[PDB]
This record gives structure tokens, C-alpha cells and sequence, in this order.
């Protein structure tokens, strides 16, 4: 009846974040599909927001052993009508995850006090 | 032998939640119950422990995919002979939690460096 | 198919953790084993590194339910070739484990923003 492969933890100081992003015009389409870069109304998500998907596919990574050679953009953070963020893994992240015999994905995201925090479960 | 039905995360700044409830006299009646609002002596339970506890019902509610219509007082942290915080759900949070299949809550809890933190796993 | 066990969450302040290790020179040899003071290259561990084994020895008793008589030195952090950290009980630890049923250990780490956090699931 086991089914943990494994869990992460992240986070991420916002303030931090967004000067990275602002300094190097090329980070956020490196981290992010464009689709995580809007919020459900089609405007421009906001640095909080983007800093907890960051510290999500960061928790992500962790809960696969962070193997090389993973890509940030096979790793996506979606969101149901009811608001919850869900992830989402194609690719270089959906092959690692098959390795381990990963089938369900467990996030939470949370900012505030400055700092944005993402847990990941890897269950299968 | 999958089991968990989701997670939750959430992060409160001791200090801005202290100055909530001082603010506004009703808040802390809102979101707990009395016995939420005691230490296991009988003395007023302080800031930085009723912060990890909003924290908890954060992080519940989260776990839940964090429908309309929860009510605060639907969930309950009560604390083992030994201090192990717990999670108990009544009404709308045990309607939703049933709506999900929701059999186990684990939940853990920390207040340190004027952050209190807690992560909620539900198990079914 | 229910199988976790306990969890646990836990944040250290670096500077704090750093502070307590300078003032009482046997602080460090009574929280950790030989094994964890060092580097995989064989150079001395870092402050921020030890804040966030000590975080991920609390939260592994937090997930145990934190009951008197545990010795930090039954618990080991250690870390795979490919850079995982990893969970050994022995002795103390291990016997509360075994009370509970615990067969699998899952943890996480994360140090930035000057906290170093942890999570810890145990399983069954
Ligand atoms: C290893 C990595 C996850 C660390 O995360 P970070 O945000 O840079 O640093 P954090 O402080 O949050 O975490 C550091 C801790 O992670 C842990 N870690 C290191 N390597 C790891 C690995 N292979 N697997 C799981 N955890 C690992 C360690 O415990 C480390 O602390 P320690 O050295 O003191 O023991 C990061 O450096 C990395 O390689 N990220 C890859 C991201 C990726 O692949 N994304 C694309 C797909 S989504
Ligand atoms: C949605 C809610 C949980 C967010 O928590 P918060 O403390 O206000 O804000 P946090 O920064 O900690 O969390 C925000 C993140 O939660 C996530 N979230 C939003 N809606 C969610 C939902 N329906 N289910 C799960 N997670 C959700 C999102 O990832 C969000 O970040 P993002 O917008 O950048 O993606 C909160 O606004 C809420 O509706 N609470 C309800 C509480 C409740 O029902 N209590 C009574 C019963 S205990
Ligand atoms: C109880 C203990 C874990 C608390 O952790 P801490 O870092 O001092 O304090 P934190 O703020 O992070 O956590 C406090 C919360 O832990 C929870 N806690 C207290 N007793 C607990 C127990 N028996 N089991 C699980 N959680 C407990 C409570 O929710 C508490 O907050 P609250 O009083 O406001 O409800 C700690 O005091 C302790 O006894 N550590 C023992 C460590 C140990 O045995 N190590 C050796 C083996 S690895
Ligand atoms: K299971
Ligand atoms: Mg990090
Ligand atoms: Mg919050
Ligand atoms: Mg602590």
C-alpha cells in the first residue's frame, strides 16, 4: 500500500525573483510556458505568482532527484475552474517521472510575508 | 494503492495576523473555536501559535480545492496528550472532505523567525 | 491503501542556527553525526546546510509525534550519488518508528531568503 516516490519543498524569495527576471529579459520564457506567464483574464501574471510556480518546478525537481537535463518548460503549472494549481509533465520531466513510476502529481503553492512556497508530492 | 487526495501549504507573517485580530475584536471569534483559543492549562493561547493554526485551516482548505461555503469553525486543531497538533472536520468542511473521499488528515505546524508555517496532507 | 504515517514541517533562521553553534562548541557533535559536518569533497559543511538538517531532524520528530527519550544522533541525513538527501534511523528514532509501523522515509530541504526549511512524510 506504499505509494510516496517522493516530495519537495522550495522557496523563493519574490524580491529576488523579479530583479531576475527584470535583469535578464530571456529568464522568464526560459522558466515558463507562455501559458503560466497569464492569469485566466489574459493579463500578465505577476511576480509573487510566478515566483511560487518557479519554487514549484524547483519542489518538482527535487521530488525526481534532479537528474540533469531536465527542462523547465516540460513541467507546467495549470489551474482548475476552481482555482487549484496542478501540474502538468511532458518530456525530459514526464521520462524521468516514468523512471520512478510516478502517476499522480501533489502541489500547493502559497506568497506571502515576501517569500513564495511550493510543496510537491510525486505518488504512484 | 494510490491514497492521497491532496495538499496544502500555507504561510502566515506572525506579526501582520496579531495585528489583524487586534484590529477588528470579532476575527478571532470567526476563525476559531473556543477551545482553538486555549492552551492545554487554560491561559489565552498566544499570536505566533493562533497564526500557525490559520495557517493549518489555510492549508485544509487548500487541500480541499478550497470551495465557497467552508466555514472556519467546520475545522478544528486539537492536540494530542503528547502535543501532536490534529486536524477534526465537521459540517461543510466534512461535507467536502466526503465529496472527495477524504478519510485521513495529517497535518504538522511551525512558528519561528516571525513565520508560522503548516502543510496539511488528505489521505482517503 | 492508506499509508502515511505522520508529517512534519520545520523552519530554522540561518543567522540564529549559526549564533547557537559558535556560543556552545558542543552543540554541533550532540545535533549531528561525524558524517553530516562534512562535504562530499571532505571540507566542513556550511551554517545554512546544518540549519536545514537540523530543520529536517524536528520535522522527522514532529512526523513521529515528537515523544521524549529521542537522540539526534539516531537520526542521519545522508545523501545519494546523485545529490538526494536521504533519511536513516537507528536505535531511538527507529524503535518509535517500528511502534508506528514506519517502512519509508520521504524528506526535502530548502535554504534561501536566510530560513532553511524541511519536510518530512513518514510511511506504512
Ligand atoms: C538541486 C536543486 C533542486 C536545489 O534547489 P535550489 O532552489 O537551488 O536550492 P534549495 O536551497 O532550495 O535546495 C537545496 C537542497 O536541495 C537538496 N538537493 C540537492 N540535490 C538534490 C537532488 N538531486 N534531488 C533532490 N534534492 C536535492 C539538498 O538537500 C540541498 O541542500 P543541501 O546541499 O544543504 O543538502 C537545484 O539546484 C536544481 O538542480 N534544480 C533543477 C531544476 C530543474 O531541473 N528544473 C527543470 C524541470 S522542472
Ligand atoms: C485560495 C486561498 C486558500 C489562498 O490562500 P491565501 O492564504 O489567501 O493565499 P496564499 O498566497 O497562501 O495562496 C495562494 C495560492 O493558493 C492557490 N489556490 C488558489 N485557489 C485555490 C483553490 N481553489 N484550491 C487550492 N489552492 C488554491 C493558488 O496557487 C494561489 O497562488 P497563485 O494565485 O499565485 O497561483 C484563500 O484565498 C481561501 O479562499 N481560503 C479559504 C479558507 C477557508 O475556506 N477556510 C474555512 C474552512 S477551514
Ligand atoms: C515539539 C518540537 C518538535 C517543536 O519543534 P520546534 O522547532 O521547537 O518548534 P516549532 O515552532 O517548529 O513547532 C512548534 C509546533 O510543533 C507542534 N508540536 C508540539 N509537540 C508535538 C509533538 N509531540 N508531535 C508533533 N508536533 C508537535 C505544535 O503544533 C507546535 O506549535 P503549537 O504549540 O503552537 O501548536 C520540539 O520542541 C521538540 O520536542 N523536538 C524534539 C527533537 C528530537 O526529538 N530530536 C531528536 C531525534 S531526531
Ligand atoms: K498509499
Ligand atoms: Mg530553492
Ligand atoms: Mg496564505
Ligand atoms: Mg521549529
Amino acid at each position: 500500500h506504499m505509494s510516496i516516490i517522493g516530495v519537495g519543498i522550495d522557496v523563493a524569495e519574490v524580491e529576488r525573483f523579479g530583479a531576475a527576471l527584470e535583469r535578464t529579459p530571456a529568464l522568464a520564457g526560459r522558466l515558463f510556458l507562455e501559458s503560466e506567464l497569464l492569469l485566466p483574464g489574459g493579463e500578465r501574471r505577476g511576480v509573487a505568482s510566478l515566483a511560487a510556480r518557479f519554487a514549484a518546478k524547483e519542489a518538482l525537481a527535487k521530488a525526481l532527484g534532479a537528474p540533469a537535463g531536465l527542462l523547465w518548460t516540460d513541467a507546467e503549472v495549470w489551474v482548475e475552474a476552481g482555482g487549484r494549481p496542478r501540474l502538468r509533465v511532458t518530456g525530459t520531466v514526464a521520462a524521468r517521472a516514468a523512471e520512478l513510476g510516478v502517476a499522480s502529481w501533489h502541489v500547493s503553492l502559497s506568497h506571502d510575508a515576501g517569500i513564495a512556497s511550493a510543496v510537491v508530492i510525486a505518488e504512484g
